């Protein structure tokens, strides 16, 4: 069986069960089952299920060196892809959130849902709620007895953890910290003093590579039996590092990818978002343009938000994106390498891993 | 050393470490950990404690029939604190999202937390996130090696889980079922089919009783390792019970309790809400009553509003409250006495538990 169609597949098990189990002990009726079947369906499908898929191919790639029984393999990839759907809701839960949060429009060309007729902000904030309870129900039923379970609900519980607090770094991010202050309503910074690389690779960090990159790596491992085939630390910087690059990837596409392809309206200019584009702007600028770019950011008036794609324009960000990819390239080959002294395997799965976010 | 000073102190020593730990560990910068001090002070703090305290004392009833050493006692209190803070936290969170779901504007005399000025929805949605978060983070550090430990995150979930499923009936309680649909704006009901007793008891078993009731009676025993002293439907049934006539009490105070002492401009009736008076009214009205309750209901109109206001109190709804109130009483004396059987001591903490109900 093709590792999609396995996973596929297994979404609709999964589906089921939580409906099911909703029918049969929650007393729920079918027309708000009909309700969470459309939710869960618009929020967690649709994508390219690159998460999920790497516990997948983690796994996949110990099975092939690993001896087991025929049955053992095969709950193994069910585990994988469980666990995979796990991180895919997660991933629902955060994207529903967040786009409420920063009252965005759409998302993959289809509109945010809590822009849904028959949402609203009021169900989709406990809709999004529920997508993160899910991916609890599914561990405690489908790995009740397993032995990672334990390891499985602390790590997933970390990274989430991690995950809420990038969130708050990245909300955060335009005010001054010194600002901060729940009984004053926040200025944006006029100074940028803190839209440095250090800063920037903080809000990213937690953000987004613990749920890209970290969970569905190690969730691939706990799935396996094979967290000792890996040294823990070197697991853990190729993530970040790979995330890191990743989410540079995003943002110079939210300023100059069509928003057609970008499926989406790009607004990190007017949300004056502490982007890897302006990061990287402010450390190359003269005195003139960190004054151009000062009066033109942040603000929604698409003549000022031109003016910030000009001066990105002609900074000749290609550059030090180029060098950057490059020493990214260095950093990730160096990584790979120190994984093979424990594990070919799983060194191999990093470099899927890699390549397909290098490519993309 | 008395039961409030124990859980409050221990309220102290769990901040600490939340937020030492995001020091050491997330990156975190102190402007950003005294934001998050705040947060959790402002949305944690200030109630009376209710359900944290319930897990206290019933811990601390098993402990005064229970052989342990001296330092025994004194870890199992410390769990009790720390597990009766997991449900605070659980709650803060819901109430956290319940306030910008709702668009309400006070809780308890104070803002709500999301309206407060330096914090808005963009921060407040991730703000509940964390509180939930944070609760996660309690279990696994003060519990780690704990024999409850499986058995407290299971119970947990399905808790947090029950409570997300009973906001979605609350949300949805005006609209007719048949009607929802995420493609199609909500009409709210005119027929008021719904309005009965058993959706209402529905609306309420997963949306309170589940944290407010069954989590605390049920965290106590496991912090006790005493959940064999029980018969565990038993405690679902007066949970559930005691729950449904907190939620009446709290429905009829919304409607007729004064703002400055309810802590709240009450909305039921303008919200359109499934409340115990909206159902016992449609329960005795004749048609004419009827039809007036349906021409005025979930309006903001304030002529609107007093025209329900009247009919409830026409109505003569006080009768209905006694009623219901005596069944109550009967039943839940019915169900403390089978707790006698297996456990005395835990048959008094319930009585405790639902004199501190009926009274207030
Ligand atoms: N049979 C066996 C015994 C002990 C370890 C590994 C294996 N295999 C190697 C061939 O392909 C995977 C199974
Ligand atoms: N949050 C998380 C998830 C998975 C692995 C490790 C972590 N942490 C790294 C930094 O904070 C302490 C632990
Ligand atoms: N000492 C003892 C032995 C076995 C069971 C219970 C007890 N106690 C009864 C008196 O107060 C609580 C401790
Ligand atoms: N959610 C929950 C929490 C604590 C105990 C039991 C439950 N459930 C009762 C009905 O649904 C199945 C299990
Ligand atoms: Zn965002
Ligand atoms: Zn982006
Ligand atoms: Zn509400
Ligand atoms: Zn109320």
């Amino acid at each position: 069986m093709a590792s999609m169609e396995r996973f596929l597949s297994v979404y609709d098990e999964v589906q089921a069960f939580l409906l099911d189990q909703l029918q049969s002990k929650y007393e729920i009726d079918p027309n708000r089952a009909r309700y969470l079947r459309i939710m869960m369906d618009t929020t967690c499908l649709g994508g390219k299920y690159f998460r999920g898929m790497t516990v997948v191919n983690v796994a996949e790639g110990f099975l092939a060196v690993t001896q087991h029984d025929e049955a053992t393999k095969e709950r193994i990839l069910h585990d994988a892809c469980v666990g995979g759907w796990m991180i895919e809701f997660l991933q629902a839960h955060y994207l529903v959130e967040d786009d409420i949060m920063d009252g965005s429009v759409m998302r993959r060309g289809k509109p945010c849902w809590y822009r849904f007729p028959g949402v609203t902000t009021q169900c989709a904030i406990n809709d999004g709620i529920i997508l993160k309870s899910w991916t609890q129900i599914m561990a405690w039923h489908y790995f009740a007895d397993r032995p990672f379970l334990k390891d499985l609900l602390c790590l997933f519980q970390k990274v989430d953890y991690a995950t809420a607090v990038g969130q708050m770094y990245d909300v955060t991010s335009m005010c001054d910290s010194n600002k901060l202050d729940p009984e004053v309503a926040q200025p944006m910074t006029t100074d940028f003093a803190e839209f440095t690389p250090a800063i920037y690779k903080r809000i990213v960090k937690y953000k987004t590579t613990f749920y890209t990159y970290l969970l569905p790596l190690v969730m691939g491992l706990l799935v396996s039996e094979a967290a000792a085939s890996v040294e823990m630390n070197l697991v853990e910087r190729v993530a970040h590092l790979i995330g890191e690059y990743f989410q540079v990837q995003d943002d110079v596409m939210d300023c100059f990818t069509p928003p057609e392809q970008l499926g989406k309206v790009g607004t990190d200019i007017e949300d004056a978002k502490c982007s890897w584009l302006a990061v990287t702007f402010l450390g190359k600028a003269n005195a003139a343009q960190v004054a151009e770019f000062k009066a033109n950011y942040g603000e929604k008036d698409p003549a000022k938000v031109a003016v910030v794609k000009r001066l990105y324009s002609k900074a000749n960000l290609q550059a030090d994106f180029a060098a950057y990819e490059a020493e990214v390239v260095r950093e990730v080959e160096s990584l790979i390498e120190q994984l093979k002294v424990k594990s070919p395997t799983f060194a191999e799965s990093v470099a899927v891993v890699w390549e397909k976010t290098h490519k993309r």
